[PDB]
């Protein structure tokens, strides 16, 4: 999909349960680390293009794209991390 743009872009990079997986990486490490919390509900129902605005809605721009990269590397989509600094590097 050359349609799509910024973080959601990247959540379709994932495959049905990767998604499934990363909502549960986020709601714990957003637990773990003490952000104010997205009710889990709204979490595992949201779409990829929702749970991007999620994201942002919550934590602003900079630190969605903080969080999201940490998951990525937590569960094992390194490859997608490297993409993104590979791209912000200018490499
Ligand atoms: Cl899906």
């Amino acid at each position: 999909f050359f349609s799509d743009f910024g973080l959601m872009w990247y959540l379709e990079e994932l495959k049905k349960e990767e998604f499934r997986k990363f909502k549960e990486h986020l709601k714990q490490m957003t637990l773990q680390l003490e952000l104010k919390q997205i009710p889990w509900t709204e979490v595992k129902k949201a779409s990829r293009e929702e749970l991007a605005n999620l994201l942002i809605k919550h934590y602003e721009e900079q630190q969605a794209w903080n969080i999201t990269l940490r998951i990525f590397q937590k569960m094992d989509r390194k490859d997608l991390c490297m993409k993104v600094m590979r791209e912000r590097t200018g490499y």
